[PDB]
C-alpha cells in the first residue's frame, strides 16, 4: 500500500470526495451521537495536510504526552503536498503532485523547519541552477493555430516572472524586437507590443499618483491593456493565461495594481512607486510533509534530517497503530464535530462506515467550506463566512518522457501557452538532494511538469463565479479526456522536432485540485475590509473547536498553513 507510486488521476481521486459531496450536494448528514465512543485522544485534527501536521506538531511540543488522532479522506497524507514517483531505467524519478516549493517567515516556521532538520540555504548547492542555461536552454511561448492563424512556438523569452529559478542574466533572451518580431501577429499587433516595451508612455496621464493606484485595483489587466494602452483583442491574448498559475486565474480577473506588482509590461511610464526560487525538494513541499509525519510517527520511515527524507522509504501500516501516540487515518471523511463536556465528539466515514472518536480540543485543518458541514455549533454567520471562502482548481500534470532530444533540438526548458488548456509546461526543476540525482541526460528518461487551470476567460465572471465554474468543468471530465488534452497539446508543441507522443509518453500523473488554492481578497469583486472581516469571523475559535488551515488567511500558502496552525493550537 503506497500512495506515491500511483499513477492515473491522483490529485483529489475517486474515493477522497465522495462522502464530502454527499453533505455539500445533496445535504445529507451524517450523525454518530448515536454510536459508542471508539477511541479518545488530547486533540482531534480533521485534515492531514501541511496545516493538519503542524497543529499535530505544535501541539505535541506543548503537549509531550499528548494523544494525537490526525483524519484524512485522500488515500495518503499531505493534502495539496504529495509526492509523485515514475520507474524508468532502473532509476526512481520524483515529482511533485501539489503545493511546489517554499520561500526564504514566523519564527514558529522558523522553528518547525530547523527542528525538522530543514536547512534553507542548502539548496544553493542543492538545486542546479546553471544546469538548464548551461545547455543554452531557454523559455519559449506556444502560440495555437486556432488563436494566431498558425502553431508557433518562439524561444529567447526574457519576460521575468514572480517565481524564478533561473539567475537573470542566465536567461538565454532575445531582445523584445527580435522575440516579439516572431509573435504570429499582424506588423500593427507586433509594433504595439514592441513599442509597450521601447516606449512606455503616461498611459493615465491627468491623474494623480493616488487616482492611479485605485484605478489600477479595480480594472482587470486585460482591461488596462484594451482600454488604456490601446492594445488590440488579438494583441492581448499573448498575456490572457500568464497569470493561470499563480494566481489561478487569467489577465480578465488580474487587477492591474497585481499585475504591475508581479513585474507585468505597460506601467513604466506611469509614475507609480527578485529572490531565487530555489527552495525545492525532488517532491516539493511533500517533503515538508514527509518530514513531520516521519517525526511524529517515527515507525513510518527510518532516518532524520532534509538529506535522506528524499528517499526515504515510507510504511504506511505504522501509520495508525494503537499505542503509539499519533496516529494519522487516511480514506477518512470527518462529518461531524461537536462540542461536549469539556471535550469535542468527532465522527467520521471510513469505506461507507461510521465510526466516533473523541478528543479533548480540535483543530479543523480541512478546506474551509467543509467546516460548516460538520462542525455542529457553527452561528449562521460563521458558517457563511466559512462558505465565501471559495478555492480556486488547479491540474498539476507530471509527464515521464523517454527522452528530452526535442527540448534540447528547439532549445527549450520551459514552454508558456498563452490559449490553450495548459499554459505552463518545463522540464522539471533539476535538484540533487540526498540520494537523489535530476536527470541529466537527453537521451535518457526525464519529468515534465505541466499546469492546467479550467478558467472561464472575458465571461463577465467574478473570481469566485470562475472558480465554481471550473469545478464544474474538471467534475465533467473524465480521466481519458484529460490525457488527450495532455498528448494534443504536447504533439503540436513537441512534435515538429521528432516528438511522437505515443512513442515518446511513457508515463502521465494528473494530480486534480479541485479544490486548489484558497481564496483570496480580489480587489475588482471584493471590499477589503470587508473581506478581512469575513476572514477573521470565519476562523474564530469555536468552545474546544479551533480552525486551521492555509484557508483560514486566505493565502495559499504552506508558511500561511503553518503559522494558521500555530494560531489554532495556542487558542487551545
Ligand atoms: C497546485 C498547487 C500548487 C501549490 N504550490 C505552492 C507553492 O509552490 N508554495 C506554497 O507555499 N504553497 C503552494 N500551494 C499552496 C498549498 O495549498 C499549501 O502550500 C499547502 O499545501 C496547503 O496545506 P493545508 O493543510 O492548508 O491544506 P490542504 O493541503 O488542502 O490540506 C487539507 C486537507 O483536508 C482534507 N479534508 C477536506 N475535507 C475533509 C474532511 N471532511 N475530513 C477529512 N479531511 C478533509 C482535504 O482533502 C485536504 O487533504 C500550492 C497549492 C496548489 C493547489
Ligand atoms: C476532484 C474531485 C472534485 C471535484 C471534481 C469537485 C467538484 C465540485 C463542484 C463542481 C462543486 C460545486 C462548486 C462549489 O461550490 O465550489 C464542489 C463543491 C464542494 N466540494 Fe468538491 N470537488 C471535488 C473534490 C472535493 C473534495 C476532495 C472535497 C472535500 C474533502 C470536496 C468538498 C466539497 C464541498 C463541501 C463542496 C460544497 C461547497 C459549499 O457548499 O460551500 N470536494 N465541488
Amino acid at each position: 500500500y503506497y500512495p506515491p507510486a500511483l499513477t492515473g488521476l491522483r490529485g483529489s481521486h475517486p474515493g477522497a470526495f465522495e462522502v464530502a459531496h454527499q453533505m455539500g450536494w445533496e445535504k445529507k448528514t451524517f450523525d454518530v451521537d448515536h454510536l459508542p465512543i471508539e477511541e479518545e485522544y488530547d486533540l482531534v485534527v480533521v485534515g492531514g495536510g501541511i496545516s493538519g501536521l503542524a497543529a499535530a506538531w505544535f501541539y505535541r511540543e506543548r503537549h509531550p504526552a499528548a494523544r494525537i488522532l490526525v483524519i484524512e479522506n485522500h488515500d495518503d497524507f499531505g493534502g495539496h503536498a504529495k509526492r509523485n514517483e515514475f520507474q524508468a531505467g532502473g532509476r526512481t524519478i520524483l515529482g511533485y503532485g501539489g503545493s511546489e516549493s517554499l520561500q526564504s517567515y514566523s519564527e514558529d516556521a522558523k522553528h518547525l523547519l530547523k527542528r525538522l532538520g530543514v536547512e534553507l540555504k542548502r539548496f544553493e548547492t542543492a538545486f542546479d541552477t546553471d544546469f538548464y542555461p548551461g545547455l543554452g536552454l531557454s523559455r519559449a511561448v506556444f502560440f495555437d493555430k486556432a488563436s494566431f492563424g498558425v502553431d508557433k512556438l518562439v524561444s529567447g523569452d526574457p519576460t521575468p516572472m514572480v517565481a524564478d529559478e533561473v539567475p537573470r542574466d542566465r536567461l538565454n533572451a532575445r531582445s523584445w524586437r527580435a522575440f516579439i518580431g516572431d509573435f504570429p501577429l499582424s506588423r500593427e499587433d507586433r509594433e504595439a507590443l514592441i513599442a509597450l516595451y521601447e516606449s512606455p508612455r503616461d498611459y493615465l496621464a491627468g491623474k494623480s499618483v493616488e487616482e492611479k493606484e485605485t484605478y489600477l485595483a479595480k480594472t482587470s489587466y486585460r482591461d488596462y491593456l484594451l482600454k488604456n494602452v490601446g492594445l488590440s483583442e488579438t494583441s492581448v491574448k499573448y498575456f490572457q493565461g500568464r497569470s493561470n498559475d499563480f494566481s489561478a486565474l487569467g489577465a480578465d480577473a488580474l487587477p492591474a495594481a497585481d499585475a504591475y506588482a508581479a513585474g507585468f509590461p505597460g506601467f513604466d511610464a506611469l509614475g507609480l512607486p527578485d529572490e531565487p526560487y530555489i527552495y525545492h525538494f525532488p517532491d516539493g513541499n511533500a517533503s515538508l510533509a514527509r518530514l513531520m509525519v516521519r517525526d511524529l510517527i517515527p515507525a513510518v520511515a527510518p532516518g532524520r534530517g532534509m538529506e535522506d527524507i528524499v528517499m526515504a522509504r515510507f510504511d504506511y501500516s505504522k501509520l495508525d497503530l494503537a499505542g503509539h501516540p499519533v496516529r494519522l487515518r487516511l480514506n477518512s471523511t470527518a462529518v461531524s464535530v461537536r462540542n461536549r463536556a469539556g471535550g469535542v465528539d468527532v465522527g467520521y466515514s471510513r469505506a461507507g462506515r461510521l465510526h466516533r472518536v473523541r478528543g479533548k480540543h480540535c483543530v479543523m485543518a480541512c478546506y474551509n467550506m467543509m467546516v460548516p458541514y460538520l462542525l455542529r455549533d457553527l452561528s449562521e454567520e460563521q458558517a457563511h463566512a466559512l462558505s465565501q471562502n471559495v478555492k480556486f482548481p488547479l491540474v498539476y500534470t507530471k509527464v515521464l518522457l523517454r527522452n528530452w532530444q526535442a527540448w534540447k533540438t528547439l532549445g527549450i526548458h520551459e514552454i508558456y501557452a498563452p490559449t490553450l488548456p495548459y499554459s505552463r509546461i518545463k522540464l522539471d526543476f533539476p535538484v540533487d538532494l540526498g540520494s537523489y540525482r535530476h536527470p541529466r541526460d537527453p537521451r535518457q528518461p526525464i519529468g515534465v511538469h505541466m499546469v492546467y487551470v479550467p478558467t472561464t476567460p472575458n465571461a463577465g465572471m467574478d473570481a469566485r463565479t470562475q472558480a465554481r465554474v471550473g469545478r464544474s468543468k474538471l467534475y465533467a471530465m473524465s480521466f481519458e479526456q484529460l490525457e488527450k488534452d495532455i498528448r494534443d497539446q504536447l504533439q503540436a508543441m513537441l512534435g515538429p522536432a521528432g516528438f511522437d507522443h505515443r512513442r515518446d509518453i511513457t508515463g502521465i500523473t494528473v494530480n486534480r485540485w479541485s479544490h486548489g488554492y484558497s481564496y483570496f481578497m480580489n480587489t475588482l469583486y471584493d471590499d477589503e475590509a470587508e473581506s478581512e472581516a469575513l476572514m477573521e469571523l470565519a476562523r474564530s475559535k469555536v468552545g474546544n473547536v479551533a480552525i486551521a488551515n492555509s484557508d483560514a488567511a486566505w493565502d495559499a500558502y504552506a508558511h500561511a498553513a503553518i503559522d494558521q496552525a500555530v494560531r489554532a493550537v495556542r487558542e487551545l
